[PDB]
């Protein structure tokens, strides 16, 4: 089965990139970049994002496995001791497949898509920000403030969580909209609340003066200029992991921010 | 079709009442509050609360109408001038099912069962409240504070939004958990953030040394003692609304918080 | 000097008071509980509550101590280890005095007065809470929710804290109201903002309805019957601590919950 | 006495300057730009931020007024109507003054100050922020997250209040500092809850690695490259508006955010 492996690139990482590299030779396994059907990360969840966008276009007919060397990551929930024992499962085929929704982004001028593993967030290029937020093509609010932050399930225990967002279980298919420092006068009115949506529910921002944005998806931040439109949806794609034990979502909830 | 209509015992609404039950008296209608198929609740949210509990033993044979007369409720959609318009289509039977996800609580000492369409709380007799949170079995946490709150989808929009919950659509089958000023030290730790939770996930309340608690289920609190655990999950149950035209739960949210 | 200790009850706390006696007795040291200028509390934060109203009629003629035996207090601020290091210092009197500024309530039905060291927090009897708050005369708002809170600068790493209230330096002599889940519709309106009053600013709360309401003050909480207003003030009287040594109060909170 | 009138530049505010400078021209009163002892700004708060700006080197020989034209603004108190009685009173010298607070920062790489009459805050050039924080020297937490906000008591109505900052009333001398979405983990932990800081308390932010920082001084907003130390503190100078009607803080609170 064709695999590749990715690192963090400090010592640590590398030299477990190339043990498992030779523990791979030991059996039926053949290293390729280009169309792997397993992805190994070995770092941290930032690491892990890299992976993911490096593979994007294939998504279907690959198997993503995190390794952290690391604090325990949500992503990358492999200890570095455990590689052996990784790369034998790996190897006989003993393992199922588990999928976490992502999130679309399109932003119109032309038009370009993004997939989010996290989230994507919009801000100004500099002056205020001051959009329009469109619900299924209803005027839901005028949003002033820093920015705002679509996230996907397991996202929410990132930058959304941050924000005051909820952390949602990745089984569901949904996307979660927070807020950043909005402006609440007399005048100005947001929801102030989180707003979880379902699938096929189209989030839609809509500029009122300025038409750049500073548009972020995960660990990348592009400037968007002469936008009209971004729109927000529960991706029809999924991530799908390799899982050889359980680990649940809330467990490794638990170990991240309650005590491991 | 039998078909019964509580009210909210104000002039207003009695007189509304009655004037519906005129109408349906020139069609084939049998009002009957025994067994009825369709129940009408004419006041506020608090008045269709009392409506859908006092009929929670046939939930799976009612359709639910929500009359406001009254400000704009999330559950009383209807405005007082609409009624006519309302018993003739409730008569010719021009109207489909819509259904929301309900909150089952579990009362361990013996035990006892409840159904939430908005929220279950737990707070302690007076004392500290101190619990730990299990959910699946696993121990997540243990909370110091006021108490919890698990909200509905549609609850999300009530006593959950008051304490920093998210709004989530009620199309998806989840439960919300909340904290209530929960103290966090250095040696006392939460997760913060709410939980949201889909449907076979479920969250367990466990006495740390009190063992008594008050217990609100919406509009309804008891105390209960000696308990040995509170249990929430996802009901099987579902409550039924009769819906005659296009009300998105986005627009009504947007009616009640931002701008009508 | 005269001098008295209040302990925990353990065994730990007991045998500590007990030691420190012995030691006072080496020196010309009176114990005294009806007329302390010393007095010392052994235990943690809600010991030294105690220990400050049981003396709160003769605050200006007492100076306090805090003994952790036990987690570090913010009040508690000193070791166990280290008692016999401050039984001497007490008996040359090598210290100065620090003072903390203290909150007023005022119960009108009669009239009855409190003071807290840490905070005052108004709640329902069991019904809805209502309540008109009156800023100096001016009606500022009408709050529907849990409750409000008013706290103490040296307070507001306490209850203030779980609100969302800020930590304000107990140099500066104010007063912090926060709020307890706060209904805010498109109807009814709060601030949402915790709000910091200087000396001399008053604070009324008056019912709307429900004229009874349970009433907390530090750790003590009774229930009024037929009330006709709740007064808040930056209290004229103040806290007088004895300090022997540099323990700044954002060291203290440091400690208490970034990490010690 | 020398006086001088700022202008939002729309063709309302520029008229009512005109008229009022006519107004003007019937007393006793130079119009000076150089040197006023009252300076009339009208428009917003955005555009009173501009005038003590444009007059910061001078702020003890002026005697600073807010015309609003414009909905009701913090600063800007004053009725367009009320324009004609306006000139009248600062004529015959019917006014006392009132002083807010303001808020000092030093930025060392050489070292640049500036005064702000709102608040300063710190981000990051584009990559992750993170600062150490020192409260009077002593390493209070390192802060991980979108930037840091140091408001003065006027400021806690603007920026501040968006980031869950208490509103403090500005006869209180302090500086209150809020967190922009800090990362909480198991691994980074801030104190979360805003800080009221006294005069005389120095709070410094350290860089870890980048040493560029965009930091923000009411409306104006710089990048600073290679900077050691950003420090805040209360400023020696206020600011000092001439009053001619009582118009409290906490009624203005109330018409700009409960109900006008
Ligand atoms: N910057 N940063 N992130 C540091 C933390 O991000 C973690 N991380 C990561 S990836 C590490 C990384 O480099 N991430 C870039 C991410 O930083 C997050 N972020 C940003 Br941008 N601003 C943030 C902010 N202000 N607070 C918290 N997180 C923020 C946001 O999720 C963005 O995709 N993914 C998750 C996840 N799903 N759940 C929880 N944590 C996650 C890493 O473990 C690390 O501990
Ligand atoms: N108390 N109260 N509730 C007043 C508001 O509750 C509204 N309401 C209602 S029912 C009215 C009533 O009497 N409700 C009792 C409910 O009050 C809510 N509640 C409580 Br208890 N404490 C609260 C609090 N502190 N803040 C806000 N809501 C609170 C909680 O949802 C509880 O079930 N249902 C909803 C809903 N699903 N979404 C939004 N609003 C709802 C009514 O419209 C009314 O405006
Ligand atoms: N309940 N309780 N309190 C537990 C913590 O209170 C601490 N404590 C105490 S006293 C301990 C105690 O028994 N306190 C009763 C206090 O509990 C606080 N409290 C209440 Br009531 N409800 C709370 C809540 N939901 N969350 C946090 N604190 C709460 C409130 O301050 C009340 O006066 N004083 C302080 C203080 N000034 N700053 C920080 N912590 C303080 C103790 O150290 C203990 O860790
Ligand atoms: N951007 N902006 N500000 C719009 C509002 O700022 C108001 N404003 C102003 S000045 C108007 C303006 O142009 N201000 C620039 C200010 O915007 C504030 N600000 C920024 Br930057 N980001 C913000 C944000 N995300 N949310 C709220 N306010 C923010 C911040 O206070 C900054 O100094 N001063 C106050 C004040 N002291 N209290 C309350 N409101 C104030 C104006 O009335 C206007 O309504």
């Amino acid at each position: 089965m064709k695999y590749m492996i990715t690192s963090k690139g400090d010592e640590k990482s590398d030299l477990l990139r190339l043990n498992m590299i030779a523990g791979f030779g030991e059996y039926d396994m053949e290293y390729d970049d280009v169309e792997p059907e397993i992805v190994i990360s070995i770092g941290g969840d930032g690491t892990f994002l890299s992976a993911f966008h490096q593979y994007e276009e294939r998504l279907d007919e690959i198997a993503f496995i995190g390794i952290h060397t690391g604090h325990l990551g949500f992503y990358a929930d492999w200890r570095p001791a455990e590689a052996d024992k990784l790369v034998k499962l790996l190897a006989k085929g003993e393992y199922q497949k588990v999928s976490y929704p992502l999130l679309k982004t399109t932003v119109k001028y032309k038009e370009a898509t993004y997939l989010a593993l996290n989230e994507s967030t919009v801000k100004s290029s500099g002056g205020p920000f001051v959009v329009d937020v469109v619900i299924n093509d209803i005027h839901f609010e005028r949003f002033r403030g820093d920015g705002l932050c679509m996230s996907t399930p397991s996202g929410t225990t990132a930058y959304n969580k941050s924000l005051g967002g909820a952390l949602m279980h990745p089984s569901i298919e949904a996307m979660q909209l927070t807020e950043m420092a909005s402006i609440n006068n007399r005048v100005y009115r947001t929801i102030g609340s989180p707003l979880v949506f379902p699938k096929h529910h189209v989030v839609s921002l809509q500029p009122v003066n300025d038409k750049d944005f500073q548009i972020s998806v995960d660990h990348l931040s592009i400037l968007h200029r002469d936008v009209q439109e971004i729109r927000y949806e529960v991706s029809a794609k999924k991530i799908h992991f390799a899982r050889f034990r359980s680990f649940p979502f809330w467990r490794r909830v638990h170990d991240s921010f309650i005590e491991d």
